[PDB]
């Protein structure tokens, strides 16, 4: 990609480097709908990273669309809206941004040998038997799993919810994370730039997730996830602070 942005984010005031400065990274993996939707603030100066998802149903401002649900963003307009779509929720920027659909996402973790994850629910292993048709069947404890089955564990929904989905997913990326360690994406970054911030990127001191509180919000039966707005504030807080902005 090439963001129809510039440079740097429009949220930012002052002159911005990527080597130096704390950063985010906005990950969206589609199948246009955003079904995934993870931001990470790496807080350089205390060595951190924060991760949130966006539930694909949050009732939020499509610039130049109104109110909507989130995932509607990139179908309206692609990644420049999305970001957009972010940049005014949080009120913070998107530096970077990254994009995968499922074949990048299992080729990924198949080229790592498998991520390793620990399921710990007979009803998610049931409902993903009935999901993959019984051609993913899982195991209770400390497993690797490979492409298809990390996929699978990611994808499943009925057993708990969409905002437990994105927990899942969060769990996954971090645990790609640990595997890298040890050694059809689309990016607005330089592969090189990317490998340049690889080694800080798997030597944080400490990992933290942040959720946001809302409830059902059914006008004429469409679904929304309706934002606490206190909470909303508070993790714009939290992230302007890890930000430095």
């Amino acid at each position: 990609v090439s963001l129809a942005r510039g440079e740097q984010s429009v949220k930012r005031i002052k002159e911005f480097d990527p080597g130096k400065d704390s950063f985010s990274v906005l990950l969206l993996g589609i199948d246009a709908r955003s079904d995934a939707n993870v931001l990470v603030t790496f807080n350089r100066k205390e060595k951190t990273a924060k991760m949130l998802s966006i539930p694909r149903d949050a009732y939020v401002n499509i610039p130049g669309h109104g109110y909507d649900k989130f995932t509607h963003a990139h179908a309206y307009g692609g990644v420049d809206l999305t970001v957009k779509t972010v940049e005014e929720m949080l009120d913070i920027p998107v530096d970077y941004v990254v994009e995968s659909n499922f074949t990048a996402f299992e080729d990924v973790v198949n080229e790592l040998n498998g991520v390793k994850v620990t399921v710990k629910s007979d009803k998610v292993i049931q409902q993903i038997k009935k999901d993959t048709k019984g051609k993913v069947v899982l195991q209770k404890g400390t497993h690797t799993l490979d492409g298809e089955e990390a996929l699978a564990y990611v994808r499943t929904r009925k057993a708990d919810s969409d905002l437990l989905r994105g927990q899942r997913q969060m769990e996954v990326l971090s645990a790609i994370i640990d595997k890298s360690k040890s050694l059809n994406l689309k990016m607005n970054l330089s592969l090189k730039d990317a490998i340049g911030l690889f080694p800080f990127i798997t030597s944080l001191k400490s990992v933290e997730s942040i959720q946001l509180t809302g409830y059902d919000y059914e006008p004429a039966g469409v679904y929304y996830f309706k934002l606490n707005q206190q909470k909303l504030q508070e993790v714009k807080k939290e992230l302007q602070n890890d930000l430095g902005v």
